């Protein structure tokens, strides 16, 4: 956690 990547878009939520 904290990191989500989808469609090449990285998203570090927490």
């Amino acid at each position: 956690r904290g990191k989500w990547t989808y469609n090449g878009i990285t998203y570090e939520g927490r």
